[PDB]
Parts: structure tokens; sequence; C-alpha cells
């Protein structure tokens, strides 16, 4: 039982819990006196949209920043490095392992909302599986995406619930006294000390506490802090309580972060807690671990966190692809349209490639990754005459992607390329003889007509090409497998449009 | 805890018999508010605060209870049940028999000493320690008792808690609107779906619902009444506000449904290993559910008014299919009423090797032991019935066997016993291994021993119905000899006078089967 | 706290201490000249075995006797009866309770090394708990000593400075003086603190002989623990290790230890494992009224400290020891059970697991002396006065400790059912075997021939008239098992728990 994990965590983490009612009420009062509740209404309206764009995200960000301005309970940016001490060597191994798993669960739950899942021309079975994933992650051409934004990073930390905001939006939007809302939330917390409240429980509590009618009882996914979900209601009430060992009231500091994680691992081991291999709602451990590693200075469950940058696996670090990374990769490749024109290009010989890219012009999605060379001698000749990569810069990239990606490519996909023989040689070598190739056969001059246009528009998309490259001598622009795909397509189309491209692989995957 | 798991399992198993009676409880509470004199509710609370209560106190309570019963719709009706093989199997009935027999003993031991009393005088401090622990467990001339009353049977069923009463009382006595009371009790029942609500829960609920700091958190369910604001009363009343959660409080029992309810309970008892405990004190969920359902075949076992019902659960529900361990523990506890230091007379009918009737009588307090035994030598018994005791052997069939050895074993060490002719008594006591008891032989002349014979029978005839035979002396008819009347009358003779209500040490339902 | 206890003890006991360096060295010289070190090596190899048997134990005991023969610093068998005098009435009551706690803690630490702990088919939680225990005491049945007679393990494991010194020299192939200078430096550290791993590691840099040193549990005097090395270095120098006790000094030393215990709040633990300095000195002192309790050869002493020094239901300590002895049972194995006496008034109870050969056997006083008499003449032949000697409360405590959902075999399940019911153990299922009387007692003579010495409680002539062999609950289990098997032991309970 998730609730048992929760009660176990409460018992063990009791000493880090605090009475915070006055603080939360105080912040709720600053919202009531300072915030525009018609903008709260407006962000509720945007979150009701099936498809939301950059203008929508900005209205959410600005509102989140107005709230963060008004409240005192906020987490501040704080990177944590965990070293052997209070945490043992083996504790550290457990944590790094579970952080890796949590990252896959979280990416697979949340990234599709922005990256998208192709839902067009596919088999009955592919659609059924994709639909299953879409439904489990709260998602309701042919690509389905909720957020169409230019920088998906701006979605980070913008959707947390906070007790002060919940209490203020109940008071103002439900049109009742603060005290009325605080007592109903109290009455609801008292329940949570004993069980996870359900619909039935809500219905009875609403009898005596009509304010609680605002609360939707029927997930925590694809929502915001402005929504009246059961989780946000139950969270706010856990704060209304004199004592109770509520996990929600925990405050973390650099002094207490290791001791709290140590206590969590003690509950984990005792109870067989685990990070799920499956997308969706967080279980109580995935939830605590995520919230704590986001910042070692704040209130993990209840503070304004909308000004925090980075993800939990990035803000806290422990000092082939795994099963976890392969699932994440598999789900990222669902964005691809298997029927669409697809370019592929490589740098390196096919027998020893160090840069690989695939590009789908009509949608703009691309696959771009790297690989450390086997033959160092041949690599240095290639660096000088072709690609200009410093091998030392490839040490930071993730291995095993080449097999994993090519293993994962769509059946009978049709790939277009300039280098046809080297592509075919590479795909044969990774056991993928079934993929049909189109050789485009551009002359050298024609192929590079749009080289400058392409670098001027897309230079930010690759930082790997640092070496001076020459042709027998005179300096030339280095060859980049991604730029090469894009410029070949421009050459074939007889022009290059202004267009945002969409990275299919998470950057967290290309690099380690 | 063990106990909440029993309650949850019982709730799930018995859902089909639970109902939505919020409407009907609130309505009865509305009728009390309209019709009941709450200054008398207040008077009965004052009586329940006293440490020693008497018959005029009892009459007030019974009179107020009849007033509540007159005004409410949720009452239980007098309804005897005989459980037979059918819905219940043959093995089921045997289990219910063994469990109603353990339940009888646990309940008597918790409740009986409140009226019958515990001697707390001149004893060893170890004896004082043990008895103290018992009185603590049950909410309790050197005797300690709560009810000093003529007929203790009048305390039966007068103390049960009722949700409508709790609701009406909080409201009128707490001077809040009924709505406030229901709402508070609702927010309390909700907790009860997941755990037993506690001091801390109620303390927190009180900030939000001031009407709840009426509940006296540090109060047992023992030695209390339906007019007391116990947590137990509130939790029960809160269970009824939900209209859901399969609360046992809402169960209705009828003649058509009793057997199936008992069958469900048994199913639960098997899966969890629920049991009737041998600890006097508060009732566990199984104990409580069995008691309440067996009280009556027609009504609402947990929540109706039960104050008009006569009899105990094991009398009202019966199974048609020497002392048990549970009877022996009841006896050992019953015997704590004796003052081991006080004048104590003894007399037997029947010869020492084959007694048929035994009495012990402490005249200072008025307590007595009186019981019977089947004769082994019937030729001699017949001789004794004609010339002494006039007892018909066939009337001894309904008496409990095994008490002779059990009572005599439980007599306190170094007791000093007085008798008329001490040879009879000595042989019987020694045969049981009690050479330690000293005897005084009083030696009254036959004429003097019987001076107050007519005056004893006049006062006390109701205490023994066993003597039915014409008894003669070589012939003239004479008054038959009773062990018990002989104790009283012999003491009268030594004392030069005989008026007083006596107390039986053994419950009747232990002397007879 | 530990070292402060030791230092406080150091101050009070100073007058009973002396310099014994010279004698320790002379005893070490007698070992170096007299002992076979290939056999020291042999017993070191035996100690590395996970499982040791009677053949190992005899090599250890033979080696201990050899060592004992060559040294002067030896304790001798000396029983002490403490009476009111130097020790007050209250002192005695304190020592009496503490010996009773020290006994539990010592047995619970040491007894599972031979008695064994079941580690087979159990729940996740039981396995977890049990491993914590095995871990604490240096340890499907896990056991280190598989021996016919566990009393032969008593006193065979003490560390002696003269042996530590003699072994370092000979096996570390250094000059005797080099071991002495090294041990002395350890000993100097020890005047101010318990040396730890970094102290030893720093000293090893300049006395390489100290690279020989690797808890005080499940080791012998032939082992190079830090503890034995510390002890040895303490005699090279107010050290406790140097105390000598005599029948004259016994009482006053005890009184002195009481004074420190009072001022410091020293206690005997309820934790199996290493002895704290108080448990340690109370143990070592009470073993014998004639010797050097920390440092002498103790290997010829018989008895345990609580047996060698006496003060002139179950206790909380006994209950603890009981719960732990019961772990030897295999809850899954065929288990027989049988009682003598009525189910409501039993006087003898047995349980027996034929596969491993463990049994549970104890007695209880009757409540009903009249009925007891009929049973004695016709069934058990027990004299009620022989029961005064036995320990009360075990019926409750043992049945409460039986593993949940056990499967018990018995002949006539009717009486076992009543006893178990009465003790609230409804969950135990019974197999009734239903053997006819004659078939039941076919192996009666063969069971008593093998097993007579296991029960001495049946003294009375029993009749059915003619003479018959009295009925014993243990013997019945065994012979009933035999009849079912068509053909024909370890005590689960400590004998000093079955009798008082
Ligand atoms: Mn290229
Ligand atoms: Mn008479
Ligand atoms: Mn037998
Ligand atoms: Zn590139
Ligand atoms: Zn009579
Ligand atoms: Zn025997």
């Amino acid at each position: 039982k998730s609730f048992l994990w929760t009660q176990s965590l409460r018992r063990e983490l009791s000493g880090y819990c605090s009475n915070i009612k006055l603080q939360v009420v105080k912040d709720a009062q600053a919202l009531l006196h300072g915030l525009d509740f018609s903008e709260v209404s407006n962000v509720q309206r945007l979150m009701r949209k099936e498809r939301r764009d950059d203008n929508d995200l900005k209205r959410l960000r600005d509102l989140n920043q107005a709230v963060n301005n008004l409240v005192e309970l906020k987490s501040t940016q704080q990177k944590s490095i965990l070293r052997v001490g209070t945490l043992t060597s083996d504790d550290l191994l457990i944590l790094a392992a579970d952080l890796e798993k949590l990252k896959s669960k979280v990416i697979r739950t949340e990234r599709p909302l922005s990256a998208g899942v192709y839902m067009g021309n596919l088999s009955s079975q592919q659609l059924d599986q994709r639909r299953a994933l879409l439904n489990m992650i709260g998602m309701s051409d042919g690509v389905v995406r909720v957020w169409d934004v230019k920088n998906a990073e701006l979605l980070n930390n913008q959707f947390g619930t906070m007790p002060s905001l919940t209490l203020a939006c109940l008071t103002k939007q439900g049109q009742v006294d603060l005290n009325d809302a605080v007592q109903a939330l109290t009455d609801l917390g008292l329940i949570y000390t004993a069980k996870y409240p359900n619909t039935s429980d809500l219905d009875r509590l609403t009898q005596s506490h009509p304010i609680l009618n605002m609360i939707d009882t029927k997930s925590s996914l694809n929502i915001s802090g402005y929504n009246f979900s059961l989780g946000a209601a139950v969270k706010a009430g856990a704060c209304m309580l004199d004592g109770g060992n509520m996990l929600e009231t925990i405050k973390v500091s650099p002094q207490t972060m290791d001791g709290i994680l140590k206590s969590i691992l003690k509950v984990k081991k005792a109870l067989g807690m685990f990070i799920s291999d499956t997308p969706g709602e967080r279980n109580p451990y995935e939830n605590i671990l995520y919230k704590i590693c986001l910042s070692g200075d704040g209130w993990p469950y209840i503070a304004s966190r909308t000004s925090i940058t980075g993800r939990a696996w990035e803000n806290t670090v422990v000092d082939g692809l795994t099963y976890s990374q392969l699932m994440t990769l598999k789900d990222a490749m669902l964005q691809l349209d298997p029927n669409a024109k697809t370019w592929m290009d490589i740098e390196g010989r096919p027998e020893d490639p160090v840069e690989i890219a695939l590009y789908q012009p009509s949608s703009g999605c691309y696959i771009h990754f790297f690989r450390e060379p086997t033959d160092l001698k041949q690599f240095k000749q290639d660096a000088k005459y072709s690609h200009g990569i410093d091998v030392t810069d490839l040490f930071a990239t993730q291995p095993g992607l080449t097999s994993a990606v090519i293993d994962a490519l769509p059946r009978n996909m049709v790939i277009t390329c300039q280098g046809s023989d080297d592509i075919r040689k590479l795909l044969e070598s990774q056991g993928r003889k079934d993929i049909k190739l189109i050789d485009i056969a551009l002359s050298k001059t024609d192929s590079r007509k749009y080289e400058n246009a392409v670098w001027d528009q897309y230079k930010d998309l690759c930082h790997m090409h640092t070496g001076v490259v020459v042709e027998k001598k005179e300096e030339i622009t280095p060859h980049c497998a991604l730029m090469d795909c894009i410029m070949f397509d421009a050459a074939v189309s007889g022009g290059l449009n202004t267009s945002v491209l969409r990275a299919v692989l998470p950057r967290d995957m290309v690099f380690r």
C-alpha cells in the first residue's frame, strides 16, 4: 500500500517535520491581498485547452512568478553533492541507482506532453499500445502533444501544488471566508492522518463543509497548482494540523539533507519500497525522492518551487544503455513518423562512426548523437579532413546509443542519404538489413549550396565541431552529420525555410 | 491493533445487514429534544458521579430511561431466540454454546462486582494488590461496591449508549444547534472508517468543532451510562452519521436474519481467530457483537433503546443441540465478597459423605453461599427427605454439579467457621483437604436452636424453594430442615433476636443450570 | 562509558592488583620451551572451520590441558558461598539479581553456538531478526559446535597473556623481547584509552610482530585478537587484568565492584554479545574464589560463574533466554507432543522432533493433590516432593513461544487440544495418530534402554493387579514415533532453566 509507505515515512521522518500553519495562512493571506484571481481564472482556462502554445506558457510563468513574489515559503536554488559520511558507500550506490530509475519514470511520464507521440498511419497494435501510454500519462500531422513550445525547459517546475495557493484560490474562487476554507482543510487533513481520503469521504465532508465541493476527486498529471485536485486539497490540509508527522511539512537544509535521505533508505529497505518502471503517477517514494533532490534548501512538498531551474536528478548528484535508459529511448522514438521522408548521415567511417543523425524535414524532428571511435589513428585523420571533433570532447557522450537507436528504428522505414554505401554498411553491421535506402546523388557543389544558410540558422544545435578542417591546403567548414542532413534536404527542395527543429532524443541521453 | 482488524473484517462480512439510518437517528434525537426533561438528564449525571449509589438513585435512572424509551422509534423488542441446526450447522451451534458460556463469565465478572461488592478490608497486601487491580480494570464494613440495591436485576440493560440520546444531549446540554452536533459527529465517524478515533484525533477535531470538547476523552466504557459523554458514545453516534462504511452500529436483526448474522460472525471468527477473552474489563469487538446480537432477536443491537429488555444475552438467546473453567473463574471472583475475618456459620443437609445442600452465612454483612448436590446414596437420601430436608431428588436435577469441591476449595485460609454440632462440618471439610479451617461448636439445645424457626421462614422463605416433602418426627409433621434457614436461625438464637435484606454470594444461574 | 567503567574499576580495585610481568613472562618461557606449536597451529585450523565436532573439541581440550600443565598462573576449583557480613543484606540482593541477569545474557550469547538456530523455511522477518542475532554473537540449523556434551565447551576459550606472548614469539618468529616491547607499548596506550584500529596500525609501523593481530566472540586463547593483545600488554606494565582473588579477598572485591556500579550506574545488559566491563568482571570473579580471574589458565575449572558463586512464573531474564532457546525448533518438521497429568492440571510435558532429535521437556506442580495421587499410582509414578525442585511458569511461557501454525502429532489428540486451547493456541493443528495400546508401546523397553538417563522423575511403583513401567511424556513421544516408524537427542531447554 502506497499509504503504508507514507505512514512509514511519517514515523521515521517525524523529527524533520514542523508546525507550519501560521506560515501557510500568512502566505495565503498575501495571495488574497496581492494576486489577480482573474489571471488565476485565466490560467485555469488555458489548462483546460487540449493544445497549449508559448503564449499560454508565458501566462502560466508570469502568474507563477507573481505568486512566488508574494509568498515566504519558497525553495531556493541549491545544488547538493552527496559524499560518503552520514550516507554510506552502499547508500550512495542505492541512491544513484534510484535517481537513474526516477529520471526514466519522470521523463517517460512528462516529456511526451511536449515532445509528442506520433498517432497517424500505424498498425492496430502500435496505436493500441501508444493509446495505452497516452492514457496512463494524462494525455487525451498525426502527432499528439499538449505543449507546443520553442523551449520545453521552460515547462520545468511550473506545475507544483502549494498549500497557500490552494487555500487562497479556495477562499476567493469558492467565495467563502478564509476561516471556512481553513477548517474544511483541517477536517480533511485529520482524515489523512488515517487514510488516503477518497470520493466517498469527500462527499460526506462536503455535507458539513460545502467549500469542498470545488474539489475534483476523480489524477495529479497534466495539471497545475491552480487546479482543485484531491491531492492539492489533501496536501493543504496536512499543513493545517497541530502535529501529526505530516511528510508535507518537511523542511530540508544542507545540514539535514543527508540524514533525511538516510532515513528514507531505512524505510525503503524495511518495506521493499521501489521506483516504478512504469509511467504515470508517482508512488510515495518516487515522490519524496524527487521532491527532496530538487533542492537541499526549502520545503520539498509545499514551497513555491516555480523559480527553481533544473530537475531533481540534475540538482542532486552522487559523488551500454541500462534497462531504464532503453525504455526512455523507446518512448522518445514514438515521436518519429515512420512514413515520413527521413535523411540519415554520419561522420566517421561506417565501421567506426562517431556522429550520427537522422532528420525528418516535414515535422522537423531529428535524431543526433555521438560515439567514441575505436581506431584513434583514423579518427585524427577524419578530424583534420572531415569533422573537426576533438576526441576528448566525446568522453562526455553516452555510449551504446548506436545499436540502441538503430535497433529501435521503424520496420521498412525508407531512408534518404548522400553517402548511400556507408549508410547501408552501417545499418547491415547493426543487423538492420531490412531498411530501404534512397541514394540522392547530389554533386559536391550542389550538396553544399545551403551550407552557410544551414549553419547560420542552426549552429546552436551542435557544439562538437571545434577543429580546423582543411581540403588539399585551405580551411573549410567542418562536416556535421546533422547540418549535412539539413543542407541536403534544402538542396533537394531548392530552399531552406525558417523552422524550429525538435530533438527526438533527450539531451540527458546523448550526454552522460 | 488486533481489534480494529476484527471490526473491519466484521464490517465487510456483514455489509448486507448494515443500513442507512442517519435520518432515523437524527429524528429520534429531535423527539428527545422536544419531549425530554434535560434537567433530569443533568440529575442522572449527578447520580452517576457519586461513588456509592442506592435504590432511589436506581429508580431515577430507570424512570428517565423509560422516558427516553417512550419517545424514541429505534427500540429493541423483547424476543427470545432458540438456535437450532439449519442455517447454523451442528458444529456452529457448539461453537456458539462454548462462546456464550465464556461471554457470560467475562461479562458477570466485569459487571457483577459493581453491585455484589469486593471485600477490601483486613487482607494481606498481596490480596489487596490483586483485588485492587481487578477493581481498576472494571471501573470501580470493608466492602467496595457502586450500587447498594435491593434487587440487582433491576440494573440489567439500563446503561447502554444510544446515538439519538448522545445527539440530543450534546445539542441541548452543549447549547449548540443540532446541525453543529451532527456535523461534528460526521467529521468523527469518517476517522472511524480507518482507525479507532483517539484523544489526539478528538483534540484536533475540537479546534474545528468546539461541541466535541464535551466528550470526556479519559473515560472508560465501564461504570457509565447513556447520559455520559464518553468517546465510545460519540464514535458510535458518529458511525451512524455516515450512511456508509459498513458500520456495525447500523445493523438491524430480525427473527428471519439472526441465524445468518450469527453465521457471518462465525465465519469471521474462524479467519482471524477472534475469541472471547477471559479478562474482565472492556468488551473486544467479537464479545461486544455477540452480546449485543444475542440480547434480542428483534431490533438494533448497538443503537436502539434496550432499557425495556429483561434478561441477559445468554438468557435471551439459547442453543438447542462439574464446573467449566469459565464458571470456576466466575466463582473465584464471586467469593471475593466474603469477609474472611467475620463470623461465618455453616450447615449442611445430607450426611457428610453425601451432602445434598450447603450453606454459609456471614450475619454482619448479610452475605450467604447456598447450593445443592445430587445424592450418590439414594436409599439414605430417601430416609433424609422423610425425616429432615423434604427435598425431592428430581428437583436436584436442575442444580449445578461440582460446587461443593469448588466452593470449599475457594474458602479463605484460616477462616473461622461456626456451627451447631461440628462433627458433620469437620468430616465434610477434611474430605476436601481443608484441615486449616478452625471450627466453633455452638451447642444449642434442640429447643433453643429452633426458637426463631418460625420467624426466620416468615422473613426468608423466598430464598429457598427446594423443600417440598412432608417431613415428620416419630408421627407429627414438622417444618423441613434447610441448611440456609438453619444458619440464620441458629445465629438468631445466639443473638437473642432476628430484620435485614440478605445478599447471595453465588449468582442463581451458577447454582442452577 | 566502557572505558570509564574500566578506569573506575581500576581505582577501587588497586589494592588487589600487583605487577605480575615476571610471572607472565616465566609462564610464556615455559610454553615456548614446553608446548607443541604445530598443535597450536592445528587448533587454529580447527577454529577456522564453520562446523566443529567432538574430535575438534578433544584437540582443543587436550591442547588446553597441555598449556595448563606448563604454567603457574592457574586458577583452581573454588566454590564461593556469599553470606551476610562484609557484603550487606542489600549487597547480596543486588549481586543475586545481577548474576541472574548475567546468566541470561551469557547463555543467550554462547549457548546458540552448540544448541543451534533454525535458519530454514521461515518468514522474511524471522530470518532478518535471527540473522541480527547470529551476527551479534559472532555466528536448516546453524551451529558451530556439534558435540555430544556441551558442558565440555565450558571454560575452554579464555585468553591468557602468557599464551598470547608465547604464540606471538614462536608463530610470528620474533625474539621474546621484541613481543614484550611491542605488547608493552600497547599496554601504555591502554592506560588512557582502549587502543583502536588506528593505534595498532601506528604501532605496527615500528613493531612488526603486531601485524599478527586481526571480537572476543567465538574465538579461543590461540587466537590473535586485539583483546588478547591488550590484555597481555596490560600485564607488561592499576590494571584490572592483574587482580588476584582469594577466599579471604572475595567478599571485599565484590563490595568494591558494587560501589563502582552504584556510583556509575553500571548494569548487566539484556543484549547478547560482547560483555561490557561489568558483566566481564562479575563473570570472571565469580568463576573461582582462588586465582587470577582475567589472566590465569581457567581451562581445568568446571561450572559457570553463576554455579561457582552462590548467594546465601519466569523472571524477565529467563523469559528472554527461553524465547531464544525456542528458535532451535524447526516449525515445519514433524513434532510429537505428550503430557502426564490431566489437560487442566499437567505435571509433565514433552515435545520431540524426530528428524533433528531436539525435544522440549519440563514439569509443573499439581494443583489437585488428590487426583495427582491416582495418576501416580496408575500412570506417571512421580513423587510430588521431587517437583518442588522444578521451575514453575514454563507451561505458559513454552506454549506461548510455540511457532505459529504448527502441526503437532500426538496419541489421542483430545488432551493436547484442551491444553493448547486453554493457553490460547487455537492455530496449532493436531494429527491424532490412533495407535492401539499394544501397538503404541511396542518400543517401550527399547526407548527406555536408549534413553533412561534423560528423565529421573519416575520413582513410584505403577500398577494396572500387576507392576508396569511408569509413563513418561518424553519417552512416549519417542516410542510413539518409533511405532509409526517401524523402528527406533538435544534438549531445547537449558537444564538449569527446567529446574531451579
Ligand atoms: Mn556528412
Ligand atoms: Mn440443618
Ligand atoms: Mn503418555
Ligand atoms: Zn555535428
Ligand atoms: Zn433450603
Ligand atoms: Zn519423564
